[PDB]
């Protein structure tokens, strides 16, 4: 019974929450998606010059 | 005795990752401000103009 | 049960040591940010000129 | 056998998955060189005041 309540524990974490993982550096990455747009007014400042 | 100091390693050095996942959390996180802080001389562009 | 121990203390480490000192990389990223952040600041002064 | 299997498992895992922890680790701190430079070419606009 304590190594089976290991085993839900083992997989309580390394089961789940490396694949809800994500949160972090996947929803990570959508920063460049919304750095990335600082190019969209980039340019507009070159038009003006 | 080797059930027991598997135990002991994650119960330390699995439990790690949770604990020093702070560290990349927070100094991840805080590239926000550090960055932001453009903004502070973005306003002293526009005041130029 | 003994070999994974000892392999999951390694682990320890060898996860322990990227997330910490590319925490300080995060922070390497802030001070490559304040960078920017200082010659965003000679913009306007010359600017201002 | 499972004990075993189960032991082997997460020693290779934890050998893998939070020391890959290096992959977004890595990845995500040299984000610091290649948005830096944007103030190698920050330079280029005062001179261009």
């Amino acid at each position: 019974a304590a190594v089976s309540a290991l085993a839900i524990g083992t997989a309580g974490l390394l089961s789940q929450v490396p694949v809800v993982g994500e949160a972090m550096g996947g929803l990570g990455a959508i920063i460049d998606a919304l750095t990335m747009k600082i190019d969209e007014d980039a340019r507009p400042a070159v038009g003006s010059f």
